[PDB]
């Protein structure tokens, strides 16, 4: 069984739109997005078709770039470090169920440099 994805919307949590969130959106999921090894990390972890029973029992906070873009579009975040947050949790995931060795640790490793990348670049707040 898979869980209910994270959450994307919320009348209740404060909301806020920033440049450096504007930021996020523009520059560093798109550029995350249209990269070859994008597609892995495009949505959450299906563990019922991939026969993945174990992985949701190991990941508790679940994390992919298709909820952090819902959240980006639909104005979720209060700052940008609550984004910032979920990309490295997404990251983080990935690292903690997967053996150093694999495809999909070269693949989130590849996009990681480029989040880093772009974060050291994330403006001030205007
Ligand atoms: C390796 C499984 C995995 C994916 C992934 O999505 N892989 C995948 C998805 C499909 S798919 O049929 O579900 N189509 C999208 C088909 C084939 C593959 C290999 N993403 C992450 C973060 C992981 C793990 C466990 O870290």
């Amino acid at each position: 069984m898979n869980p209910p994805p994270p959450e994307t919307s919320n009348p209740n949590k404060p909301k806020r739109q920033t440049n450096q969130l504007q930021y996020l959106l523009r520059v560093v999921l798109k550029t995350l997005w249209k990269h070859q090894f994008a597609w892995p990390f495009q949505q959450p972890v299906d563990a019922v078709k991939l026969n993945l029973p174990d992985y949701y029992k190991i990941i508790k906070t679940p994390m992919d770039m298709g909820t952090i873009k819902k959240r980006l579009e639909n104005n979720y975040y209060w700052n940008a470090q609550e984004c910032i947050q979920d990309f490295n949790t997404m990251f983080t995931n990935c690292y903690i169920y997967n053996k150093p060795g694999d495809d999909i640790v070269l693949m989130a490793e590849a996009l990681e440099k480029l989040f880093l990348q772009k974060i050291n670049e994330l403006p001030t707040e205007e």
